């Protein structure tokens, strides 16, 4: 039950964990997300494993439409994941 | 480090299991939300002990002005909180 903040500084370690090859500032491109999401979200969001799932999330994050997740753009993926976890009927 | 999708699923049952009263529907108001806040995220959000910062970030989510927080709400609690977490600075 009580987690205190694990979950939420250990999402932060688990993205820069997964995501960690980056250029020259922390870019963190669709290569590093879809890494994450297909091993760690695989059961949470709807086909996760799907690239085209996975651009539609991506894209959703970077509204920048530059190609670049950064931990406040996977901290609206978290908001597309924590919502196919309790929505987990399919949040799309 | 890998967690799955413990984190997500995670975050979704604490959120029912510190806001578990509400209403007829889950309306879950800022009295489920600063409880689960000051206990669990006290060392995360900048004085989310402050009922005045738990507002701010309460407002936040309930942009429907309706004092209800659902697990999408709190899904942007959590955009406050992951944000918090890495930029541990003070998200504010």
């Amino acid at each position: 039950m009580t987690k205190l903040e694990e979950h939420l500084e250990g999402i932060v370690n688990i993205f820069h964990q997964y995501s960690v090859r980056k250029g020259h500032f922390d870019t963190l491109s669709k290569g590093e997300l879809k890494q994450l999401l297909t091993k760690e979200l695989a059961n949470t969001i709807k086909n996760i494993k799907d690239k085209a799932v996975i651009d539609e999330i991506f894209q959703g994050l970077d509204a920048n439409q530059d190609e670049q997740v950064d931990f406040q753009e996977f901290i609206s993926l978290v908001a597309i994941a924590l919502k196919a976890a309790h929505y987990h009927t399919h949040k799309e």
